[PDB]
């Protein structure tokens, strides 16, 4: 995560529901994890995502930043540093069931 020049981003947990937040995304933001029946992680660029945040305390929706040292986790942003971690583990994690 560190050493690859990952764009900066952010994450928060929004109090929209799985199917709304996947249906009000913009492309850009995605949903990183699904917390409980009415909490959301949204994850995604700088930009998009204080847009995101404008748009969604505009209307009545509670958001919650949550601390992830500017980095977007579990979104397209991550397909460089997953392979990365692939090569990195494939000579040192054993397979086991």
């Amino acid at each position: 995560v560190i050493d690859c020049e990952v764009k900066p981003g952010k994450m928060a947990a929004v109090e929209l529901t799985w199917e709304e937040a996947k249906r009000l995304c913009p492309p850009g933001v995605v949903a990183a994890c699904h917390n409980s029946q009415d909490s959301v992680t949204i994850s995604g660029g700088a930009q998009e995502m204080t847009k995101f945040m404008a748009e969604l305390s505009a209307q009545g929706v509670t958001v919650k930043e949550v601390n992830s040292n500017n980095i977007s986790y579990h979104s397209s942003f991550m397909t460089e540093p997953a392979a990365y971690l692939k090569k990195g583990l494939e000579k040192e994690i054993v397979p086991k069931p």
